């Protein structure tokens, strides 16, 4: 089960870079270079990675320094084949973004998150980046009146107009994706899932440019359910990327390798990111435990494309599967994809099967054969047809 | 603290009528007659009452016996003066509707959950009731092959958009709210938030008739913040309608009386409700717990009453006192209602002191003084000042 | 994959028999008649079933009635070879039990409670059960002044006492389980986890006679590892039986077969059961769905059999593969089963390597290997080496 | 409400000195010296404070720093009357720790932890403390293979039974309280909940030498019921020290200033702390949150006690309120604190009003009366009598 480029794999450079800090403790690794990691990842077999502008350049830098750290970070891209897809901007470490960088209180911190992210858009656009992804990690409240959350979704589609007015004035060809969490680092973050995400989207003056990148976890840190998440994303038509990684149900955020956590939701996610032909990138934001040293890095990250790849095979299998198949249609999947009254309503209220004469007795008699179905899904996940 | 039917408090009839039936567990009440329901609340000092088609008429009544039900309803409705101001639809008791209404796998059951659901619409136009609640609490899945959410979603729209085609070609003046929940009696159910729901609105072919009835301890159900969620509902101009009740945490769905629970949660609620100076009615969807006899279901009845009227008066206290304006000013509050960049993108980014001379360290530390102003909401809120 | 009665399956009646009633819906399936639930599960390859008094004698037979109802039970039980290895008595369904059975409130209900108990124990001693459940599903409060908890522990010591009193006089082999839940049907259940148990257990009069019997999905109902839990009841010496079932996080009770939720957590927990020599019974207590037919019913309990058996082989087929045996070396799992110090107290206090000259930083350095071991856990799991 | 030294009110050093680093984001505020915090939280009318070793004496000290460090401590106590109840090891924050201390699977890692441990105990009792607290922060896993939990346990037990063995060898008038914790910085921590601590403690050789500081966010990480779990240890005589602080829901650690969260579950924790004569510190775990400056650290502090004694007053009131006493009749908790059968197993099988002429109708027919109850307790924690 070997990776290749043309599976699109990508990286954070946070992700196999994080040195294991955690807030009972210190760092148990030393930090990497961003060249070193691309080498790494490549010879890994990834086809990419993605950076925060603060990964990338050290906040504080001088605009010499920054063109010294963009050139090297350039020269190993162009040495190992690795592209950029994404990028992002660092709105959550630095003391000043304590209440939020687009939503913060103060006014004149809301308008420095606005140039930080304006000018990380303009490098993200020069090596490559299609999509520009933002995380309001900060973008929320411990305490009830602390955040008038009207007035904070007023700031935040304020900012968004904003970016989306700035790149249009430049003829950028980059789309923005939000990416929901709803908790940690703040008690509750705005926009916590999917759906909000989703919504607010709508409320923006050019929603074209604007999707969602959900996270395994983060949802699941919501108790919900991944999969249905991301296929009422890809309805919409707003998938315009996606964290994978792995949550052990609901607690902090643990970003275990793609794969660990909820198994059989990692199966019913790569069955739909494959059956509906998602052809983004396949972005992993997970960070190796701090257990590990260098080498047990680079095992967790090959481990997340492996786990991949071993989930695309079963789920293959699974839908190519004739016994499948003649399940599916036992469980009437088929009819779930036929419309309800394409006769119209009229024709609808005319109709005496569908109440007058509906029979619902035996309607009700009928079972859905879901188990064996599902049992079919579980013996093609552990090899055991 | 005497409830009026100013207060615009309403009940479903299956709130002070459950009769305490739970999954492992038999009835501890006996049935309670709708008018009987009706003259107990009128006395507790209720607005009105709500119904599912079910509560009202038994399932499997004739037109006649569906007349002479209607009619001794009416009576009662005429002697007290309540008001019906929402209706709904039973789609997840009988066994027809074992894997849903609208998004049931086999059509027939989906052309019947329609017509059931449209012959209410027009008993609740005739008792006077403005909004039409859905709840699909059996749209869902206990596991992944079982739903495809895409198709799933189809459905879901194609039916909305036939009830408000309905409506429309009817020239009625109701507005529909769907009601999320996350799960139970599901593994999980469709649209399970209020992004999703917003989201999901979006898309129908006239959002302008639907918009959400969020209920307290659904939201809660995924560990959400249930104010921020009513706060991006009102945002959007959507919340048409909303059940008030109490959860303690993520479990099954407790439906605890209004102000048990998580309390906090509940002032902060109300502060937001009166605040924003949300009209509609407050609707108690609660169970009684089956420990009570009918003393105890009138005595947690009036209880949820009294605490809304109780928190209704501790969080003006709180906005009225001259020491919290001071400290909304301190935490400012006030900044965070004044747009970030009025000025203009291009005045932004030609600003020097919104990054090239922004003094990032002194900004970081100015503290924002969140904690005296969450002690003060306490104070507030146990009446301590 | 095959089950076999040496596989010492076992099956609640009140599992497949289990009509799909749950608090939003009504039967979906007709009742089953125990004799013929023994004589289908006995062709499935299950070892034996369990019951509740009531599920096989209906509340308020008659003594000759409840003799008829026992007659007609043996007799499938000789006919098929279908062992009764535990029982347990229903103290949660009738009305009189809706404040709890050995803690309500009011006395005499207590003392029903255990004359109920005690007419069961009779019963299961007949039929050659060795171990007694007790679930006390209504032992608990929805609000905080309605159960005072130390008189509530007092009472529920005294009830678990005198059924320890009666059973050594009695002379009867027969030894108690307790099962832990954390809340519903209550809003939170008295002993709500393993450990809480375990501890209530160590202050009976004789604890010998008493273990517990954990559920996967109820310590998953709060978020537990299962599989910990279960160590700890084994390095107790408690894990007296076990119910076998599945839990999709934080939610409801689901009781989905063996092997659906949490997976891995299922892989984990036989790789445990087997490697300890846990010779009980494999206990499921699980619904199936209420979409399901008859035939789904069976297909439902084949599959929990099918998946212990498949998870069997491949937790067998780590622990064997030498591979993962120098893997768990380089993980020091080794060193973790030696003393840490076997030399005594005065000789770690005198030995210097211990404090004064240990090198903590390259004790630090070291990398625990912890991620390649796990998925190598992970091919196993899913037949991919 | 202003505290004074009687109210037995301490704080951790490490509370208010929290500098506000988390996961994702840099310290807020700058260190502040033991003596400083020493004096300022004597003013807010503290009794004392805790230490781990680590925040007294920096790691790596001399001998000679070590003394120095010491002494300046003593003089700031000396000065301001403050006392130290209570001390612990920083048994997780240095690298060395990252698989645990005692359960470390590198044996000479947890030698030194025992050694650190030890060399702790002496300086707490010098310092005139009667507790010493152990949280195993760092004892657990994030994946299956890594702990064979079994051995962990022994060598969890080994460590406690050698610390035991120390103190009882050097006459020390010292006591240990394990503090359970169920997640968080590991995937699953060993000895997740007061139950599981509890039920461990019954296996240590000398168990009257340990009982539990249970805190209250941690539990409610497991969706637990604090009061409930307090009532448990206090009827174990194991309730040697508890830590207060506040948590919304099932999330991350929050660490809020006690009443913060879970209000209501703030007001049944006091009422019964009070009422079952607790003696013992009443000791505030918490972290200002990072959105604040010293002042705000100062006025979270003060806010912590001040809720105390708000709750103390209204727990007693709702306690002292003869039409409480009159409904706690009515509930009959008076019946619940009597006997089951103080008569004996026999009478109790020969009462044939137990059983066979049990009016179980009339039983089941009974109200509990509870939600009268609660929305009194509900007014009395409000103030609206
Ligand atoms: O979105 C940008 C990335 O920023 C941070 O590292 C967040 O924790 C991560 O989840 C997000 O994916
Ligand atoms: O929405 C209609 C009502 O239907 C059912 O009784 C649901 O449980 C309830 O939550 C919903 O509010
Ligand atoms: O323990 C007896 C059995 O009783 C009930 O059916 C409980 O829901 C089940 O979990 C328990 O296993
Ligand atoms: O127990 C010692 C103290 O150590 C750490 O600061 C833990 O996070 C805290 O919860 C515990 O109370
Ligand atoms: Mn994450
Ligand atoms: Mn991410
Ligand atoms: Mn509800
Ligand atoms: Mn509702
Ligand atoms: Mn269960
Ligand atoms: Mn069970
Ligand atoms: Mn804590
Ligand atoms: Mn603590």
């Amino acid at each position: 089960y070997a990776p290749t480029p043309v599976d699109r794999f990508t990286f954070g450079l946070w992700t196999v870079g994080w040195q294991g800090r955690d807030p009972f403790g210190d760092a148990t690794r030393r930090a990497l270079d961003p060249v070193e990691s691309v080498r790494r990842l490549a010879e890994l077999g990834a086809h990419g990675v993605t950076f925060h502008d603060d990964d990338l350049i050290p906040f504080g830098s001088s605009d010499s320094e920054r063109e010294e750290h963009v050139k090297r970070f350039r020269q190993a891209l162009d040495d190992t084949g690795m592209k950029v897809p994404m990028a992002t901007t660092n709105l959550f470490t630095h003391p000043v973004f304590k209440d939020g960088g687009f939503t913060a209180n103060d006014r004149d911190v809301r308008r420095y998150a606005l140039r930080k992210t304006i000018r990380n858009i303009d490098l993200a656009v020069e090596l490559g980046a299609e999509t520009y992804v933002a995380w309001g990690g900060r973008e929320g409240a411990e305490s009830g009146g602390a955040k008038d959350v009207r007035d904070a979704l007023d700031r935040m589609k304020e900012a968004f107009d904003l970016l989306g007015e700035y790149v249009t004035s430049q003829g950028y060809d980059i789309r923005f994706a939000i990416e929901p969490k709803p908790n940690q680092p703040r008690g509750d973050i705005l926009l916590p899932t999917v759906g909000h995400a989703l919504a607010f989207i709508e409320r923006l003056e050019r929603p074209e440019l604007y999707g969602v990148n959900p996270e395994v976890g983060h949802e699941q840190m919501a108790g919900l359910n991944f999969p249905h998440g991301i296929a009422q994303a890809l309805w919409a038509g707003k998938l315009f990327h996606i964290d994978l990684n792995g949550q052990n149900g609901i607690k902090y955020d643990q970003d275990l390798r793609f794969g660990a956590g909820d198994l059989r939701a990692a199966f019913w996610l790569v069955d739909l990111l494959e059956s509906a032909g998602y052809s983004g990138p396949r972005h992993f934001d997970f960070k190796p435990p701090r257990t590990e040293d260098f080498d047990g890095v680079w095992a967790s990250a090959a481990g997340c494309m492996r786990n991949y790849l071993i989930l695309k095979e079963r789920a293959a299998a699974f839908r190519a599967d004739p016994e499948v198949q003649e399940a599916l249609r036992a469980s009437r999947l088929d009819e779930l994809a036929r419309p309800t009254a394409a006769d119209g309503l009229q024709a609808l209220l005319d109709d005496r099967s569908a109440f007058e004469e509906f029979d619902v007795d035996a309607a009700a008699a009928r079972g859905m054969a879901f188990e064996r179905l599902d049992q079919l899904a579980m013996d093609h996940l552990l090899g055991a047809r």
